[PDB]
């Protein structure tokens, strides 16, 4: 018999009570302007993959980023526009400002508000207590919105969080992945980059949620309050299950298997073993124990759980103790 099928616990019908044209990307028609009104400057450092230019604004002489769109699906150009037009002007999100073509080649490119070429992966090793408290707030803020508006981003990880540390100021990036959740679609589970995988993604539980980009958030606050770049170091999809097992313990993935009735594909059968739950006081020692607190411990245990219906909301986690001083602080200015 199949999968026992999942709802997300909040925000589980905001889509099916909005327009069709709000979700259905596939039929939103692209106003295509002329990306000769923008000027490259410089090619940003986004990896090998990525397209990313720091360009001027001829117009008005301002500072933008151009993103060219690399061959790929209409459909997923389209998904992309229409997730940043949908949630254009919410906390913390990038701000999507002109769609364009080139006139000579025809490809596509996503003109964005300039951001410092400064990701949170280049700064998030160096924290203070407060920063982490500060910044993971910033983010949850922006999960808490895109949830909220029905999308799941499926790829929240430091290199998509782009920070102005001078201004405090940080955008959630790369929408490119992002997906509008519907009660009951099966999604594809090649999203998200190894590290930040969530377990319904490795074992192939296609009925997944807005939970996803919790788990990834709860890898990056792992990684940043032990100062371990990743925490869970998979060499692959499988091993990335098997070093998840080496510290959530092999009884509660047996048990959330078993609860899901999901059919564990038969290579895991010999490499997951047996582990138990791993304290987090194994990861804590002199060059990271001022980041570590009984508040960031709770917070932290809360989203990384194999159930995704069990990990904490982005509004519950924004009601955790451990950002008690950073709400306190941002009422006061
Ligand atoms: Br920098 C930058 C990189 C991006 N990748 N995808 N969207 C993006 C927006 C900005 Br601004």
């Amino acid at each position: 018999s199949g999968p026992v099928p999942s709802r997300a616990r909040v925000y589980t019908d905001v889509n099916t009570h909005r327009p069709r044209e709000y979700w259905d990307y596939e039929s939103h028609v692209v106003e295509w302007g002329n990306q000769d009104d923008y000027q490259l400057v410089r090619k940003l450092g986004r990896g090998k993959y990525s397209e990313v230019f720091e360009a001027i604004n001829i117009t008005n002489n301002e500072k933008v980023v151009v993103k060219i769109l690399k061959p790929v699906k209409k459909k997923k150009i389209k998904r992309e526009i229409k997730i940043l037009e949908n949630l254009r002007g919410g906390p913390n999100i990038i701000t999507l400002a002109d769609i364009v073509k080139d006139p000579v080649s025809r490809t596509p490119a996503l003109v964005f508000e300039h951001v410092n070429n400064t990701d949170f992966k280049q700064l998030y090793q160096t924290l203070t207590d407060y920063d982490i408290r500060f910044y993971m707030y910033e983010i949850l803020k922006a999960l808490d919105y895109c949830h909220s508006m029905g999308i799941m981003h499926r790829d929240v990880k430091p290199h998509n969080v782009m920070i102005d540390h001078e201004h405090r100021k940080l955008r959630l990036i790369d929408w490119g992945l992002a997906e509008f959740y519907h009660p009951g679609q099966e999604y594809n589970v090649r999203v998200a980059s190894r590290y930040f995988k969530g377990p319904e993604l490795l074992v192939d539980y296609q009925m997944y949620d807005y939970s996803l980009d919790m788990w990834s958030l709860g890898c990056m606050l792992a990684s940043m309050i032990f100062r371990k770049e990743p925490f869970f170091h998979g060499h692959d999809n499988y091993d990335q299950l098997v070093r998840i097992a080496k510290v959530l313990g092999t009884e509660d993935l047996y048990d959330y298997i078993d609860k899901y009735n999901i059919e564990l594909d038969p290579r895991f059968n010999d490499i997951l073993g047996r582990h138990s739950r791993k304290r987090w006081e194994r990861f804590v020692h002199s060059e990271n124990q001022h980041l570590v607190s009984p508040e960031a411990l709770d917070f932290l245990d809360k989203l990384l759980r194999y159930d995704h219906q069990s990990r904490l909301t982005a509004r519950e986690a924004m009601e955790h103790p451990y950002f008690y001083t950073v709400v306190k602080d941002q009422a006061r200015m």
